[PDB]
């Protein structure tokens, strides 16, 4: 679980979006795994605008931030959950690292600020989706 607050928008995984997310969507894209809702407070994350292809992942399985290189994002073939069918994930980032399920949320950082979000796993890889080409996340 986890989520990346920048000015009056909440970034999550699209598959663990909640009511209240939907109610106040901003933009959404099943493709990309994620969704933008409106927020009242102002969030306090600064979003990466850089090609850094190395950084620090969390990992609520571990409890540890690890080190990491990783992909520029790309068209991906992600195996079917119980989320989606097996389908092409647009925007995702693949690094070396253990990751379970319940660790999507969790934040992909460089020296810029936040780069994306836990998305994808499996066979000791994680996917990061990425959120540096959102623009409008800084006005
Ligand atoms: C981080 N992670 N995510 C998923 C996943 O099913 N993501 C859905 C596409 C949203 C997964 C499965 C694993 F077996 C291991 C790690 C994983
Ligand atoms: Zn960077």
């Amino acid at each position: 679980s986890g989520a990346i607050y920048v000015g009056n928008y909440r970034v999550v995984n699209r598959h663990l979006a909640t009511h209240n997310d939907w109610a106040n969507l901003v933009w959404e894209d099943s493709s990309r795994d994620l969704l933008v809702s409106s927020t009242t407070a102002q969030g306090c994350d600064t979003i990466a605008r850089c090609d850094c292809q190395t950084g620090v992942y969390y990992c609520s399985s571990r409890r540890k931030h690890y080190p990491v290189s990783f992909s520029k994002p790309s068209l991906i073939f992600v195996e079917a959950s119980e989320y989606y069918p097996a389908r092409y994930q647009s925007h995702l980032m693949l690094a070396v690292g253990h990751s379970e399920p319940g660790d999507c949320g969790g934040i992909l950082r460089c020296q810029h600020g936040v780069v994306g979000i836990v998305s994808t796993g499996g066979n000791g890889l994680v996917g990061f989706a990425d959120v540096r080409d959102l623009l409008w996340l800084d006005e």
